[PDB]
């Protein structure tokens, strides 16, 4: 799989459990298409979300559903989710992982590309 | 002032100047209505965005054309732009300044909201 | 006023109030030598740590005490406190703010260095 | 292994590779003692560092030489390394994962612990 997500909470110390990921891809009328969705798992990952036949050159969106995290647990949050956008580009390595770290009141997102 | 932005560059160890940062407010209809704009000065901050009046309650998005601001530098860098959503003002007026710290590959927002 | 320290809670979306700052400075026998330190402000500032005269060229260490700041808000968190090394002034005189975000089992921390 | 360490590069998108670690356990004589140390693999992680049996309870520091991996891609960075200073205790859960992304002016670390 071309694309992996990763979530981690900074509170707890502990990868980010059943957290809803929502992909989408730019469309040419510049709207954001519904691409692939999950939740992240034991570990925090989200495996499976594309192949390499479906995850074409475009700017994609990933929308982490933070807000509702934290409110599982009890914890006021700030933010309404988490956006990482980004381009996807065939010259470069092969494999995306989006990864984010998240507080209540923060959150930082990184990509690990890799061939 | 209840509205500040501030945007910090990881790389340089330096304010990110000359920043631009669109402020978009969810609409009625569920769209993201153009509600302010800027860019960054000197010191990394956006301020005057809006007003205590104007800064009503609601679902505001901030986005941070960080693509622009590496690619100015010469860099090709991974994020279109920083998007920073919110509701606000929804427990009455506060202030709010987001702050980011910008990479070429990643990046982190934080928020500090106070009561005035 | 060529170094500062700012502490912001990333739990709160607030300054971290209170923190204690210890800052050291290498000596010649490779030893940590006590330099500076202090307690953030209300705005999470720590100002007046040193002077131009005496933050001379050096290797330093900035303590933040953040399991002390953790703990007096009936937190458990997992870091003893942040440390923040670096070489000082060695072209010439800087001025030097250290950041740092906080979580309980988490933090960032970052440079912003101008020339006075 | 009850501890791992992981590097990411946030100038680059990539792991950390061959990045020196040191890790070291506070002695009673409140001096720090080399515990464990090694290389990061080319997925920026670190494993093998010890074992169930050595790494009882006490104070342990993670030293990264971050201005060595930063100087090796002829970039001029801010920090001498980057440091993650910690209590062990058997009562939280088992395994600890360090990491730590990086930039030249800018580190962030957050710890992962699981059963
Ligand atoms: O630095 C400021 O004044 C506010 O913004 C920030 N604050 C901290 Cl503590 C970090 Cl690590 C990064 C930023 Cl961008
Ligand atoms: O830890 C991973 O496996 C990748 O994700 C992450 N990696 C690092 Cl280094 C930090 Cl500090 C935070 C996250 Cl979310
Ligand atoms: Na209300
Ligand atoms: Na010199």
């Amino acid at each position: 799989c071309p694309l992996m997500v990763k979530v981690l909470d900074a509170v707890r110390g502990s990868p980010a459990i059943n957290v809803a990921v929502h992909v989408f891809r730019k469309a040419a009328d510049d709207t954001w298409e519904p691409f692939a969705s999950g939740k992240t798992s034991e570990s925090g990952e989200l495996h499976g979300l594309t192949t390499e036949e479906e995850f074409v050159e475009g700017i994609y969106k990933v929308e982490i559903d933070t807000k509702s995290y934290w409110k599982a647990l009890g914890i006021s949050p700030f933010h309404e989710h988490a956006e990482v956008v980004f381009t996807a580009n065939d010259s470069g390595p092969r494999r995306y992982t989006i990864a984010a770290l998240l507080s209540p009141y923060s959150y930082s997102t990184t990509a690990v590309v890799t061939n």
